């Protein structure tokens, strides 16, 4: 059976310059150094690592907090430079593959499940971990990362919803990201955190989801605690594409998302979409529970050698949140 996650705890009442030290001081910085030493020379294009070399200390004017001090902070900690840092964690913005569900059984309850797959040789599996991270000693959120990653592509706020992101491919992805974070919109997994950290409630979520600028396309799924509080946000940079709710009055009471736009096919070429539908139709409405979803999310090719990890959860029983490594 799959393994769970490592759990920890993040303050945010320490600097974020800090935050992580404690995380980071349990695992070996040789290997996520040679980690992120391969992503770097993996994933970046060599005109953007010469380019963010060199304008990094201007590009951090216009980067949100506290994103930036807690780069820095893992930077000190691990003698990393403060580009190379900033790259890696805009490495993970792209290239990241998904399937997102978000479901209402039989008596309104929400439910969520999300897979993360990643398609080249890492050590993710190795790095994922659920932080739960604090304020006054008391739980503002979770979520789930990898070490040295400072947003969030899946967390949960409890008692209030649940977001996992999924990638919107449309191409030039960094030409356009430099310009869009020079303008001050922030990546897609970092506005997952933000919302996570400041609304108040799903509908506030998803406004703010919907609507603050983006560096480049995302889909968020979005689950709340009261029946039909489920949504998928299509996302460009600069605002809302196409917002698709459940609607059971329809006979609507699930949506599925992987990594393309809902109103057109799935290509034939990864179909992921068709097999999740034909498992949530088999499970059935009467059925749906979160061990269900963490089912259908292990069907292949839902579930692929390039799984990552399977996270389910429902804020409205925010201690169910559980996180799995696949195929460790
Ligand atoms: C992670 O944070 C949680 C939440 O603050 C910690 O749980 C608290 O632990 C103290 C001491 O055991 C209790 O007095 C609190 O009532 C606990 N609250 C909850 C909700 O569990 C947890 O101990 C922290 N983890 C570690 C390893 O320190
Ligand atoms: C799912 O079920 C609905 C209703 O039963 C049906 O119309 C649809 O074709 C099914 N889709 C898949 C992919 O099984
Ligand atoms: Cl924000
Ligand atoms: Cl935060
Ligand atoms: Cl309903
Ligand atoms: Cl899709
Ligand atoms: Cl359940």
């Amino acid at each position: 059976s799959p393994p769970a996650a490592p759990r920890f705890n993040v303050s945010l009442d320490s600097v974020p310059e800090l935050r992580w030290l404690p995380v980071l001081r349990h695992y070996d910085l040789d290997l996520v150094r040679a980690a992120m030493a391969q992503v770097i020379g993996d994933r970046v294009p060599k005109w953007v690592h010469v380019l963010i070399g060199k304008v990094v200390l201007e590009l951090e004017r216009f980067l949100p907090q506290p994103f930036t001090g807690e780069i820095r902070g893992m930077c000190d900690f691990m003698n990393l430079s403060l580009a190379d840092a900033l790259l890696v964690n805009l490495a993970y913005e792209s290239s990241v593959f998904a399937t997102s569900i978000v479901a209402q059984d039989s008596r309104g309850h929400i439910y969520h499940g999300r897979n993360l797959d990643y398609p080249f040789g890492n050590v993710l599996r190795k790095l994922t971990v659920d932080v739960q991270f604090l304020k006054n000693g008391q739980i503002a959120f979770t979520g789930t990362t990898f070490i040295g990653y400072v947003g969030l592509w899946t967390g949960q706020s409890p008692h209030k919803f649940t977001v996992s992101g999924d990638e919107r491919d449309k191409g030039w992805w960094w030409e356009n990201a430099i310009a869009a974070l020079f303008r001050r919109h922030i990546p897609v997994s970092w506005l997952i955190r933000a919302t996570l950290s400041e609304s108040e409630n799903f509908e506030a979520a998803v406004g703010k989801l919907a609507k603050t600028p983006l560096i480049a396309d995302v889909y968020y799924i979005v689950g709340g605690t009261s029946p039909r509080e489920g949504v998928v946000i299509t996302r460009n940079r600069d605002g809302p594409a196409d917002i698709w709710p459940l609607d059971p009055l329809n006979g609507a009471w699930f949506r599925v998302e992987t990594n393309y736009d809902h109103w057109k096919p799935a290509p034939k070429e990864d179909d992921r979409r068709t097999s999740a539908i034909k498992a949530l139709n088999a499970t059935g409405q009467a059925n749906l529970s979160l061990e269900a979803l963490f089912q259908i999310l292990s069907v292949v090719p839902v579930y692929n050698n390039f799984t990552i990890y399977t996270t389910v959860m429902s804020a409205g029983s925010p201690d169910k949140y559980m996180t799995r490594i696949r195929n460790p």
